[PDB]
């Protein structure tokens, strides 16, 4: 509360670690149905049925420009890419697994980096 203040962790290099975990993810062999926007105009349904549209190049023009005011805002954009393909996509189908390999390769560099 007002001149409370609680010990908060150093932030200062965040920026360049969630750059090196998106580097990372964007250079993941199953990341390519993520690496651009899903072409709303050649994909029947997307863009009914998913509200927030989010890829890795999305993500990666918001973090060179400032856009995360901090570091779990841009995980909820990451999670964001996962949910959408879970929601669109069978678990079975390529992308659907695809899907499933990136977010437990992402939580895993998460909680490795930044959770102590």
């Amino acid at each position: 509360s007002m001149s409370v203040k609680k010990p908060k962790r150093d932030d200062s290099k965040d920026l360049a670690l969630c750059s090196m975990i998106l580097t990372e993810m964007e250079t993941h062999e199953d990341a390519w149905p993520f690496l651009l926007p899903v072409n709303l105009k050649l994909v029947p349904g997307y863009k009914k049925v998913i509200k927030k549209p989010m890829d890795f190049s999305t993500i990666r023009e918001k973090l060179s420009s400032g856009q995360y005011p901090n570091l779990e805002t841009f995980a909820l954009d990451v999670r964001l890419v996962f949910d959408n393909c879970e929601t669109f996509n069978e678990d079975d189908s390529d992308i659907g697994r695809a899907g499933h390999n990136m977010r437990k390769y992402f939580e895993k560099k998460w909680t490795d980096t930044f959770k102590v």
